[PDB]
């Protein structure tokens, strides 16, 4: 079967972990300023089928209320099952930048619902400390793994010429926050990947 | 005699138009977001010596009180005398995207000042028309010649491989928004270089 093209990068149509899952989402990371486009990373989303049975109470609706629809985005990202996220450097960087970009998003988030307490505070020290050791070259790759079993995230760092490198985080605040950066509708770092996601799954929930 | 790293691009210390110049400031056009910083330009900024007897009523300054001075900086770009910009590409980008960097810097100044008009118009299309021809690539230069003997500037672009390719904007009012876009003190497309004119001007008004 056919990689996917994503932005001229290529990802799977299915990933399986614990179960198969689909490629239903995908776009990048970017920032248009000055008149000029500039890409971080593509990313892809892997799901399991069987999510557009949990998201049946938005059935009949279209992509584009669904790519408004917080509460729709906090379903997805609670339903039972396993996920998976694949994530491609694009623009090489520093894995501390990529590091801080993810501490500032989940610290953000777990202040805001005053979550920011010992244990996720040491589970982000930890994931912060696996990227400062980082180079992020082009074409690296970071995925998430996120078990249907438990409430913990397995977080793999893949290049060219060196071995995979992998943690886990046991904290769930904080891999729940991980996941909100992500997928979390309006305000997903990837506005591109939820009108996708928000896409495949209204056409998926018409059937 | 050396020349001078900008940013780890080579500058001479000394052009010669109509006059011998001087390098009297340095800087960078960049962007620091998402805890990464990624520079588009490096600029030289060349002035007459006698610059500093034209802009004797801000003698005693210090560099950071003239660097929030914008009267200093109108004196400066008005002030009499040869005047040249250097700017040499860090981020390779397509020449239509600096030109409507450009155009807009140039536009939106002669709107607040309603001097955007038939002739600033005409002028300021053959300049957008001029960059849309072009392909920047890293360490292609443009220059800027400001003469002395009257309101207009030359632009010069170069390149490894080609010839050099050359304009004269003759409009008055588009050449000094293209010098306010560079120099205008806390509205200079780079506060790295109006820093380093500033001290460097403060400390020969000082003598």
């Amino acid at each position: 079967t056919e990689m996917v093209m994503v932005d001229e990068i290529p990802f799977p149509p299915q990933i399986t972990t614990a179960k198969p899952l689909c490629l239903l989402g995908y776009g990048i990371t970017d920032i248009e300023i000055h008149f000029l486009q500039i890409k971080f990373t593509a990313i892809g989303v892997y799901l399991e089928p069987e999510i557009v049975g949990h998201l049946q109470p938005w059935k009949g609706k279209s992509g584009k209320e669904l790519a408004e629809n917080d509460d729709f985005f906090e379903a997805l990202i609670s339903a039972p099952g396993e996920k998976f996220l694949r994530i491609v450097v694009i623009k090489e960087i520093k894995g501390s930048q990529y590091g801080v970009q993810l501490e500032s998003a989940v610290r953000d988030r777990l202040a805001a619902d005053d979550k920011y307490e010992e244990e996720e505070e040491e589970a982000l020290e930890k994931v912060v400390e696996f990227f400062q050791s980082k180079y992020f070259k082009k074409d690296s790759i970071i995925t998430f793994h996120f078990p249907a079993t438990s409430f913990t995230a397995e977080i793999v760092f893949a290049t060219e010429g060196k071995e995979e490198s992998k943690i886990t985080v046991e904290n769930a605040n904080v891999v729940e926050m991980i996941k909100k950066w992500y997928l979390g509708g309006t305000r997903g770092v990837s506005p591109t990947t939820i009108s996708a996601l928000a896409n495949t799954l209204a056409t998926e929930l018409s059937k």
